[PDB]
């Protein structure tokens, strides 16, 4: 059982690495030293890194970045979606299964991913080429300003966890078999996955954390802070249907 | 297996349960054995409309406004029980004071739907110390907003009753929620982490050996705290409608003490 446990525990890893093209200990490599991306830290950084860099979608600021991170945020959902049919059992699920986990999954999954990218002081963006300051996101005029600050809190609190690649592959494919997503037809096959997956993280932590005293446990604690994160973020997009500022555009986003 | 801190992780255990028996009159066993009809406990009276809300009325010891100040009444009773019961968990009361106040204040709801559950089925909750019985429907009937209070502490009752977790996991668990070191406001984290990671290890061992033929029921429990919030939100925000639509109304200043800054 051990053995399957490891071995599932690497597949899941290679298929991570294989789906994701900016993994944590790349994204660290960065945040700390090893080619220094462009930093963007006021309006002028930011325009300068406009001219610079590849973002340009053809006109406030923060609706700009607002937008580029939308953009983002659907290529995050296809790589997240290619990495889900990975994982064992996954595609043998009711097809409407599969979407649904999907759809309930990927919001968590992009705020977990994004904490690697994150440290207390800004954000990796534009593929790690740059480094958007926390402080300059934070300057942004309300409300598009507190949409990023929740996602630095959990993001420190997060990261302190100290987890690598080959831990959050595990975690991420638990977080997507939720047996509790709304709207699900057969949660049987979906929790027993599930189930596999979760003595397969158990271990893992086990095995590369020996000194952290139940970071399981740890680790399942912090699905709180996702589902709370998650819902704060619906909760101010209903306040942008004020601020009156492309219909297929407005098609390719949910 | 049998070893020396496992030997500490259940003499925790031990003492934990001894201290909820001691500090909680209402145990689910109690409550389950009045609701299945056991020997050991008599049978409750149902209240199921506003006749049987009448007779109840003298069989047992504005209507939603009345449920509501019962409600209420129960509830700083808990806060005591609650309190009372922290008090007990190793290290808890050598915490910085202030911290000790902010853990309670928001440890008591979750705790409080955590064992509300203990007292539901499907069908309804255990009323009056186990003498009665208000069913699910005959509380949904009631005059909105009171007509929506109970709806999701009774959904997440049916989804937490699946566990079928007894008293001794509840005491563990209880425990652990209580020592979060994730609330708002905390001067020393540190601290609290340590003992609710001691916690976290006892409940585990607990539940391993209690329910051995129950696969990740840890992570399922500790899943369960993503219910709890929710509910509490919920909770809260029909509070607000209340205290703008009721201005008549009076809610304990303990609760409102509770309720601040949330
Ligand atoms: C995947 C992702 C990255 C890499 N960043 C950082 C980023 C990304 C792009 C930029 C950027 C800005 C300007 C110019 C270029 C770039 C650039 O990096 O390319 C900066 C930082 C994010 C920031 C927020 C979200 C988010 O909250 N998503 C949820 C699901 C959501 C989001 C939106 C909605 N919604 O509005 O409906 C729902 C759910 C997602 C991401
Ligand atoms: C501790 C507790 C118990 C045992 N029950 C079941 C119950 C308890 C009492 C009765 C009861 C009803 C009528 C007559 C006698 C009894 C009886 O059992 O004694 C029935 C079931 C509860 C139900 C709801 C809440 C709750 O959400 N409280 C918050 C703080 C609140 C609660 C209320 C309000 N509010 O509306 O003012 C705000 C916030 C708390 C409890």
């Amino acid at each position: 059982e051990s053995a399957d446990l490891r071995a599932l525990a690497k597949h899941l890893y290679d298929s991570y690495i294989k789906s994701f093209p900016l993994t944590k200990a790349k994204a660290r490599a960065i945040l700390t030293g090893k080619k220094s991306p462009f930093v963007i830290y006021d309006m002028n950084s930011l325009m300068m890194g406009e001219d610079k860099i590849k973002f340009k979608h053809i006109k406030e600021v923060a609706i700009r970045i607002f937008q580029g991170c939308q953009f983002r945020s659907v290529e995050a959902v296809q790589e997240i979606t290619e990495y889900a049919k990975s994982i064992p059992g996954f595609v043998n699920l009711d097809l409407n299964d599969q979407v649904t986990l999907l759809k309930y999954g990927v919001h968590e999954i992009i705020y977990t991913m994004l904490a690697s990218l994150m440290n207390k002081d800004g954000v990796l963006i534009s593929e790690g080429q740059g480094f958007m300051t926390r402080e300059f996101l934070k300057s942004l005029r309300k409300p598009f300003g507190d949409f990023m600050e929740p996602k630095f809190e959990f993001a420190v609190k997060f990261n302190a966890l100290e987890l690598d690649d080959s831990d959050l592959a595990i975690f991420i494919a638990v977080i997507i078999l939720s047996g509790d997503r709304p709207g699900l037809l057969n949660v049987k096959p979906i929790e027993d996955i599930q189930d596999n997956l979760l003595q397969a993280l158990e271990l893992q932590l086990k095995l590369n954390h020996p000194e952290s005293s139940q970071l399981f446990a740890k680790l399942l604690q912090k699905m709180t802070d996702l589902r709370q994160i998650v819902f704060e973020h619906v909760q101010l997009l209903q306040v942008i249907k004020k601020t009156e500022t492309h219909p297929l555009l407005q098609e390719i986003y949910k």
